[PDB]
């Protein structure tokens, strides 16, 4: 009949907050921006900002804030215009359109609001729609205009090559995302913009356009979030860390043993990987590409844990050797389905514990797989190393002892319609985690046959005591003997059968 899970029992895997290191005092440093008063940080209490009063930096190293004195429009304060536009009664979707357009006159022809209109009138029921413009919208306006009182410290841009963290409160994020809803962020809109060309869009204008059925679902999911945040203010902190490694394992010679594996075709990363390092199948432009298009794994996580979206404000396109690590985000929505079948189910009430820094024990890492538009490309040794390096970067924690690292909760990273081979990518992640000295928890999402195969291969390589280097050498043998001279889209003999054969015919 076939089992539901294989390998190590999931309750034997290291998980937060149990496995956690003893956190030192939270404090600002060269590599850590802290936007809250640490001495006044108390459990279940809304964090006070630091500094007390708004300081502005309008430069190329910080986020260009909408409440800045240097944000200008036809010449006067664009922020005071934002205030006059938003301090109005909404009763019809066009009011909100005309409000957002008052400080975006150049995009009146480019920004379509049809999806907003049709959500307002067709999707929402009368009472649901009334509640939106009577309460939710005015409450989002109020927290959006309180931005200079809420976010007082200039937020550094996490540029490529930077190894830097930013710890802010959820309440601060709420105000930033509310601003992103109303499309207040300057310099972020133009097609021929220069400074932020290598950053994803932050303004939510694209969620209002078109005649697609995906749009109302994304709006349901976000309005759920905004409803919660405006009715009951969140009290925790969230950390955003960009990691960028220059040096990587010498994969051919790496002597590190494979680690433990739990593999299952039932469960989810977000549901069953609680307290573990949860992988986000990212786009290099985090949160779903420059544009935010799609309802795929990354898009979904960003919608159900909306606080992740704010990373699009200050996170530059990820390079090959980089990742973004986010600790502390809350789950607000529950969902069903995927892509065209994605549906908002109901609100979620997050019951996870917190660490000493008041961050929820939820660690997500954004690692972008490559898009293999030609199938064979991934077996090319350099492309394997690339995937190895990207995964390793997401899993490695410099200076943290292995017994303090949670298991990695992951799945079919970059696979399916993205072109990656599940069996290869499973092996790549396994090797990467071994080099990082973390155990693996792998979700195959319904594919029971894949669960088996990954399990059999892991067991094979563990019992035969093949280290990372020995396994990686098998991947090179596969390319040379089966891939480089292949005239067909895929080779006659698959990876795993070749690996078994290669090892069984040795010594």
């Amino acid at each position: 009949p076939e089992k539901k899970w294989l390998g190590t029992p999931i309750e034997e895997m290291r998980k937060m907050p149990r496995c956690g290191i003893h956190l030192p005092s939270l404090r600002p440093s060269a590599s850590h921006t802290v936007t809250v008063r640490v001495d006044l940080l108390r459990a279940g209490e809304v964090p006070k900002p630091f500094p007390t009063h708004y300081k502005d930096l309008w430069d190329n190293k910080h986020v260009k804030m909408p409440c800045s004195e240097q944000n200008l429009y036809p010449a006067g304060s664009r922020w005071e215009l934002i205030q006059t536009a938003l301090l109005n009664k909404f009763t019809r979707p066009q009011n909100l359109k005309d409000a957002i357009l008052k400080y975006n006159v150049a995009y009146s022809k480019k920004w379509d609001f049809t999806a907003l209109v049709d959500f307002w009138d067709k999707v929402l029921e009368e009472a649901e729609a009334q509640h939106l413009y009577q309460s939710i919208l005015p409450d989002m306006v109020k927290i959006a205009l309180c931005l200079p009182n809420i976010c007082t410290q200039p937020i550094p841009l996490l540029k490529q090559k930077m190894n830097h963290s930013v710890t802010m409160s959820q309440e601060q994020i709420a105000s930033l995302l509310a601003n992103a809803f109303f499309c207040t962020f300057p310099r972020r809109n133009a097609k021929m913009k220069s400074e932020y060309s290598s950053y994803p869009d932050i303004n939510f204008n694209r969620l209002f356009e078109g005649r697609s059925s995906r749009k109302p679902e994304k709006l349901k999911t976000l309005f759920c979030y905004f409803r919660r945040v405006t009715e009951k203010k969140p009290t925790g902190l969230v950390t955003f860390t960009r990691q960028s490694l220059e040096d990587f394992p010498e994969w051919e010679r790496c002597e590190k043993p494979l680690t433990r594996l739990h593999v299952t075709y039932e469960g989810t990363i977000e549901g069953n990987g609680r307290g573990m390092l949860q992988v986000d199948f990212a786009n290099r432009f985090v949160g779903g590409g420059v544009t935010g298009a799609g309802l795929v794994q990354e898009n979904i996580r960003f919608l159900i844990n909306p606080e992740l979206i704010v990373s699009r404000l200050f996170t530059e396109v990820l390079d090959h050797n980089e990742c973004l690590i986010i600790t502390g985000t809350e789950q607000y929505s529950e969902y069903t389905g995927y892509a065209e079948t994605y549906r908002w189910a109901r609100s979620h009430e997050d019951g996870s514990e917190k660490d000493d820094w008041q961050r929820r024990c939820t660690e997500i890492v954004a690692i972008d797989a490559l898009h293999f538009r030609r199938y064979l490309d991934q077996f090319v040794p350099e492309k394997v190393r690339r995937e190895l390096n990207k995964a390793y970067c997401g899993f490695l924690r410099p200076g943290v002892p292995s017994e303090n690292l949670s298991a990695v909760a992951t799945g079919n990273w970059g696979c399916g319609a993205f072109g990656g081979d599940a069996r290869l990518k499973a092996l790549i992640q396994i090797l990467a985690a071994a080099a990082a000295e973390r155990d693996v928890v792998y979700f195959t999402f319904g594919d029971s046959e894949l669960m088996r195969d990954i399990y059999s291969m892991h067991t094979f390589l563990t019992e035969r005591k093949l280290d990372v280097g020995k396994v990686y050498k098998l991947l090179l043998r596969y390319y040379n003997e089966e891939c480089r001279n292949c005239s067909t889209p895929g080779p006659d003999i698959k990876l795993y059968p070749f690996i078994y054969h290669a090892v069984e015919s040795s010594a």
